[PDB]
């Protein structure tokens, strides 16, 4: 698992993309 976020946050679904741990982070 990873431990770094970025601009891959989807507001439309309040979730991340996939590369990073979706659901908060």
């Amino acid at each position: 698992g990873v431990v770094r976020q970025w601009s891959g946050y989807d507001p439309r679904t309040g979730t991340w993309r996939s590369s990073i741990a979706y659901g908060g982070g």
